[PDB]
């Protein structure tokens, strides 16, 4: 037995963790209306991506990893000697990445593939990667890891805000809230993940009250969990995510693990400018 853990690029893991654990990545891509194509990786300057999205007359579109890109990664790992591959994917409710990883896993010869639907994105998806690696080190077998991740998913979630619903409506990634699209006025939507999809939670009078609402919703849930990891998951407005991060560090006990992260180009194309999420896991995830 020799177990590998891999993921798609939307887990937005740091290059430090990718290098240290040799994590293979099946990348998603963005295509701009000028025909320029970019594959996700930590060498892309995220500020450069936001600049091009702001200068685009048409919103950029995204692409999941092709099934052949999953296959090539599975073949490379097999040929390094791995017998089993745990694959952590972007939510199946918002992308076909998971289903293509699953079908690729049925198709590749000579290695066992265990594809897992995180039902989330960004570093909350990334926490499933880090939990699986930790379990591999402790000697667990693949089905035990999958059972542990399925339990973890019962106490994991995220709420988020956006400036405008126009990018999510364009791509079809907001479920419901059709009466909010275009209106809103000065009001800001608070959204949440629910069984893998993005749905309305509440509409509040200002952005400041929307960020206060993110904190309240999440703290009301995680107070019942025996362990807690929170991630601020920030977009292009550095100060909004930084201020929420510092506030959580103050309001929460040190028994909560509180971290800061940013999402990359693919998620940014769907949220638009001003996206900001607060995600949670009822586990103490190893972040080093
Ligand atoms: C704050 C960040 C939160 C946690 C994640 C928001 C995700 C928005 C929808 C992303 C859809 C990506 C589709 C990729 C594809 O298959 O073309």
């Amino acid at each position: 037995m020799k177990i590998a853990v891999m993921t798609d690029s939307t887990s937005y893991l740091s290059q430090d963790l990718i290098d240290k654990y040799n994590i293979q990545i099946a990348p998603l891509s963005v295509t701009f209306d000028d025909g320029k194509n970019f594959t996700e990786s930590n060498e892309i300057a995220i500020e450069e991506f936001y600049n091009k999205m702001a200068s685009s007359q048409t919103i950029p579109t995204t692409s999941q990893p092709a099934i052949g890109e999953w296959i090539t990664k599975y073949e490379m790992l097999r040929d390094q000697g791995y017998t089993d591959i745990i694959v952590i994917c972007l939510s199946s409710g918002i992308s076909g990445s998971y289903q293509s990883s699953y079908q690729a896993g049925e198709m590749v010869e000579g290695v066992n593939v265990h594809a897992f639907d995180s039902k989330l994105a960004a570093m909350i998806e990334g926490c499933y990667v880090l939990r699986a690696i930790e379990m591999v080190e402790e000697g667990y077998e693949p089905q035990q890891i999958i059972d542990d991740l399925t339990n973890m998913r019962e106490h994991t979630g995220a709420y988020l805000i956006v400036d405008d619903l126009k990018n999510l409506q364009k791509s079809g990634r907001i479920t419901g809230a059709q009466a909010w699209v275009g209106t809103l006025l000065k009001m800001k939507p608070v959204l949440k993940f629910e069984d893998g999809k993005i749905i309305p939670e509440e509409k509040v009078r200002t952005k400041k009250r929307a960020i206060q609402t993110l904190e309240k919703k999440v703290l009301d849930i995680v107070k019942d969990f025996e362990e807690v990891t929170l991630f601020v998951i920030n977009g292009d407005h550095f100060e909004d995510g930084q201020a929420l991060y510092k506030k959580l560090q103050d309001d929460c006990p040190s028994a909560y693990q509180v971290a800061y992260s940013e999402f990359g180009p693919v998620v940014a194309a769907h949220l638009g400018s001003g996206g900001l999420g607060l995600g949670y896991v009822g586990r103490k995830i190893r972040l080093t």
